[PDB]
């Protein structure tokens, strides 16, 4: 009495599936969008991927006669095609035919006369004999090329440009329907990538929640023990787009009143409840499976209860499209274990999950952490209150226990509710936070499927991408291994030119920030740093010079070894140009385009308002260029960070040398031509001056001050004035410099540019500064303020911090005459702490909601003594079993002692909690003084002034509060 898939898509869409059905009965051209790829490895080479139609019709495209082939660098005569082909005989290995080609190399440099180099290709008929001979090949050490071995559809979709992760066009195919599949038989000559803005998707994402029964209580149940036992299972069915459910199912152990909203199926034993999901499963079909918590928690428990019941072949066997399969198959393969999963360059997570063919798994948990790297919090709720969707019902866990063990329906029924509430909150999240589009586009810029997009890293990426330019370049065709060869070296590279910042605040002269628009990048296109324009001999260099190209020049000291070489410069010519600025110039003319779109498109919406009947597909549109402008910016960004990996394939010591080297140059080559122009430099990093006005530009309008009323407005424009007049001269700087640069390296692709200005402001140390911002014209009145470095975010531990130190830099930063007093912002937090200090009532209990649940109650720091502390107040609410109890505390006095929310007055010991927490937020405010440096005997220096800063900042608030 459920539902197929193709009844639903029918009932939901008739007038779609009616023209898709009409076009299948006379063999007519259809668009399909794939989801995931499998391919076979041994015997012949099909490839298979599952999607889905325009109306929601499941889908399995196969791919027969791929040719599968690899290139190898010998020569043309035929002795040596057969010198191959005995040592390649000489261990059985089957092959099919030999062809010859001509292709360019990568590394190094070769005339224009001398450029191409010949190529013996090999064709195979499985994978398994390609990958050995690519081994055994690379074991006598041959300089071979297209060497892919881990993955080959990539292969694939970069030789025949076809976008797998978007949407297809496929016409003159077989057809066969089975049941809920129809299964299409098509060839390489017939299939077509769709260049036009496609339909809206109809994929299906499936959300499942699971929640089982321990015997005994306060404990996480484990997989291995056999007590545990699952009574609780949820599924929901959702559109890849839309938030409301199409169709919901519930299936539990104890009897349950019936809803509205969804259907129950009733169960006997752990055998049926399984039974129950494969078949719902095979009933709904689909594409995209997700649930909270699934990779450590859910899967593997799921897994062990089957193998242990032995009921895994017939579940696996239902679960998925492919053939046939054994139980040992199933262990080996299509299960993984202990999968790595990277964040940054200092997290990862481990997964574990099961595959079945026709369906990505994919977390929530992992992708909500690739999104915020520095999230504090890794709950659930923290997310929700992140992203700023609606909470969750708030029900505690043992509450859920309790409700299981005393066997009633409608309590159960709520239960139900609530997990299925936990469920929708996953298609909430990835909704809210656009990961499928993101990560499709990100896919199809970079020729890679989906499953690799969202699990792997980013390197291959760019490589691949790189690797796509370089194929089918307009001047011939460019070979690129994937194997790396040669010897791995480790060391430090040089330079790190840094120049030490004036301390203190500054509020008699304004400074502003020139920036470098994208250094390396712009380097790189400016410089010619590619590996196919590159030089290593000097006699070489020199006879080329002899034969009037322009050359350019590094050198470094790596590893007590000093570094020499040469590039090709292309003094403007396209034919000239190499292949990384080719691919960085066509990503920018890219980017540009689609700003310019995207910025007439919001004009237009500027001008509509959201009542209109067609305002979801500008939506649509707004969100897909939105999309496809981060990943631009993304591949642009992370394009030298690949470029410099010592792993990648294409590395060269003397490019990102180079690269580092010619940055460093025009760094210092800008800061010299400011200085000899009589304006000063107050900070500089890698690629920001922040600068200053001379003071002879400001005499005219300060004379004003000294014969007027001196009075607050005087000073006041005399502000508004210094800040138009540093306006004007930091432009024509700005124009000066560019114009400098311009002329001496010889290309407009490196430029400098102007973007805010500060007044007043405050250094405080290395990439640690605050002022008020101005972007066009002067306003002082304004609350917001500009902060870099200093850090006040974090709320969970306390929010009295937030409130002190806002009040501190806003009495800080407010302008003031210069006969009054300059306070040398000490004075500052001597008068804010003192204010604090004294008259307590002006703050009220809401910074002291703070928790820290002992679920645990065995093993952890102080709550053991709480815990003991209220259980034996209890003996002599109770609130003793709930061990994930959000219990605020109050600490209303040094060994913890704490208070519930609910208690009488207490007056609060705030002593406690502002030595505690205030206190270091201060010190990292002051540390820098210069009457706190260490001695060089000492080895650590920033704890060294952390330390003794915030003792003496302790104790003389100790000794200047009365005790």
């Amino acid at each position: 009495s459920i539902m197929d898939r193709s009844e639903i898509v029918a009932r939901e869409n008739p007038v779609i599936t009616q023209r898709v059905t009409n076009l299948l009965q006379t063999n007519a051209p259809l668009l399909f969008m794939p989801i995931d790829i499998h391919e076979v490895r041994y015997g012949a080479y099909t490839l298979f991927m599952y999607g889905s139609l325009e109306n929601g019709y499941k889908a399995e495209v196969r791919i027969e006669n791929i040719p599968v082939f690899f290139d190898v660098q010998i020569e043309f005569n035929d002795t040596n095609q057969l010198f191959l082909k005995s040592l390649l005989t000489a261990e059985n290995i089957v092959y099919e035919r030999l062809e010859t080609l001509t292709q360019r190399p990568v590394m190094g440099y070769r005339e224009k006369e001398k450029e191409f180099a010949p190529y013996i290709r090999i064709f195979f008929k499985s994978l398994y004999e390609r990958r050995k001979a690519i081994t055994y090949l690379n074991n006598m050490g041959y300089n071979t090329a297209a060497d892919d071995t881990t993955c080959y559809y990539r292969m694939v979709s970069r030789e025949l440009k076809l976008p797998l992760t978007s949407w297809i066009q496929l016409q003159h195919y077989s057809y066969e329907p089975r049941g809920l599949v129809h299964r299409f038989s098509v060839t390489p000559e017939d299939l077509v990538s769709y260049q036009n803005d496609g339909p809206t998707d109809h994929s299906i994402v499936m959300a499942y929640d699971i929640e089982t029964y321990s015997p005994v209580k306060g404990t996480v149940p484990d997989p291995n023990q056999a007590n545990d036992v699952v009574f609780m299972i949820c599924m929901r069915i959702f559109w890849i787009h839309s938030t409301e459910p199409l169709a919901s199912t519930c299936i539990t152990m104890a009897p349950c009143k019936k809803s509205s909203e969804w259907t129950t199926i009733l169960c006997s034993s752990e055998k049926n409840l399984l039974l129950s999901f494969a078949e719902q499963f095979s009933r709904w079909a689909p594409d995209i499976c997700t649930g909270f918590n699934d990779s450590r928690y859910d899967w593997p428990f799921i897994v062990e209860k089957s193998m242990q019941h032995g009921i895994l072949e017939e579940i696996f066997n239902k679960m998925s499209l492919f053939w046939h399969q054994k139980l040992d198959t199933i262990l080996k393969c299509y299960y993984v274990k202990e999968k790595r999963v990277k964040i940054s360059a200092e997290k990862s997570i481990i997964s574990s999950f099961l595959h079945t063919p026709g369906c990505l798994p994919i977390d929530v948990r992992n992708m909500c952490m690739q999104l915020y790297p520095k999230a504090e919090k890794t709950s659930l709720k923290a997310f929700l209150e992140n992203c700023g969707l609606d909470s969750k019902v708030d029900l505690p866990y043992h509450l859920m226990w309790k409700y299981y063990e005393t066997r009633d329906s409608e309590k159960i029924a709520d239960v139900a509710y609530y997990c299925i509430i936990d469920a929708q909150r996953c298609q909430d999240l990835l909704v809210r936070h656009n990961v499928i589009p993101d990560r499709r586009e990100v896919g199809i810029l970079s020729y890679t499927s989906l499953y690799d997009c969202i699990y792997y890293a980013g390197g291959h990426k760019v490589c691949n991408m790189l690797i796509a330019y370089a194929i089918h370049d307009e001047y011939g065709r460019i070979a690129c291994s994937t194997i790396a060869r040669g010897k791995r070296e480790h060391g430090k590279y040089p330079g790190a030119f840094v120049i030490d910042p004036v301390k203190g605040l500054e509020q008699d002269k304004p400074t502003t920030g020139l920036d470098f628009a994208s250094l390396y990048p712009s380097l790189i296109m400016a410089y010619n740093f590619s590996p196919e324009k590159f030089v290593a001999s000097r006699d070489e260099a020199n006879s080329l010079m002899a034969k009037g190209e322009s050359l350019h020049y590094v050198s470094f000291h790596f590893n007590n070894r000093l570094v020499e070489g040469w590039f090709v410069r292309h003094n403007n010519v396209p034919d000239k140009m190499g292949l990384y600025p080719k691919v960085l110039i066509d990503l920018l003319n890219k980017r540009t385009a689609l700003k310019q779109e995207l910025k007439k498109l919001g004009e237009k919406k500027e001008c509509i308002h959201e009542s209109h009947p067609g305002f979801k597909e500008l939506q649509f549109r707004h969100a897909m260029v939105d999309a496809k402008q981060k990943a631009l910016k993304i591949f642009m960004n992370t394009f030298y960070g690949e470029a410099g990996n010592n792993l990648s394939p294409f590395f060269l010591l003397p490019l990102a040398g180079g690269v580092t080297s010619s940055g460093q140059y025009n760094l210092k080559l800008v800061y010299n031509f400011v200085i000899n122009k009589g304006y000063g430099i107050k900070y500089g990093d890698t690629d920001s001056l922040y600068i200053t006005c001379p003071d002879s530009l400001y005499t005219e309008v300060t004379d004003a001050y000294l014969n007027s009323q001196k009075t607050i407005k005087h000073y006041e424009q005399l502000c508004h004035e210094k800040v138009l007049l540093s306006m004007k001269a930091m432009s024509t700087l700005c124009a000066e410099v560019n114009e400098y640069l311009r002329q001496d390296n010889g290309t407009s692709y490196l430029r400098m540019a102007y973007e805010e200005v500060l007044f007043p402001v405050c250094f405080t140390g290395k990439k640690k500064y605050y002022g008020i911002a101005h972007v066009n014209t002067p306003n002082f009145n304004t609350k917001e303020l500009f902060i870099r470095g200093i850090d006040i975010i974090k709320q969970g531990q306390t929010k009295l911090t937030k409130t002190i130190g806002t009040r501190i830099m806003e009495e800080s930063m407010k302008l003031r005459r210069p006969e009054d007093h300059r306070p040398p912002l000490i004075e500052i937090v001597k008068t804010v702490l003192k204010d604090a200090v004294v008259n307590m009532k002006q703050w009220n209990f809401e910074d002291f909601i703070q928790t820290d649940a002992w679920r645990p109650d065995k093993d952890n720091k102080a709550v053991q003594i709480f815990m003991s502390r209220m259980h034996a107040r209890r003996e002599q609410f109770s609130y003793v079993i709930v061990e994930k109890q959000v219990q605020f505390d109050i600490q209303g006095h040094k060994m913890e002692y704490v208070s519930e929310a609910k208690a009488k007055n207490l007056p609060i010991d705030i002593l406690f909690y502002i030595n505690n927490y205030v206190l270091g937020l201060c010190a990292r405010f002051i540390n820098e003084n210069e009457e706190f440096q260490p001695p060089d005997n000492v080895s650590n220096k920033d704890e060294y002034a952390q330390r003794r800063a915030k003792s003496y900042l302790q104790k003389f608030v100790q000794s200047i509060h009365p005790k």
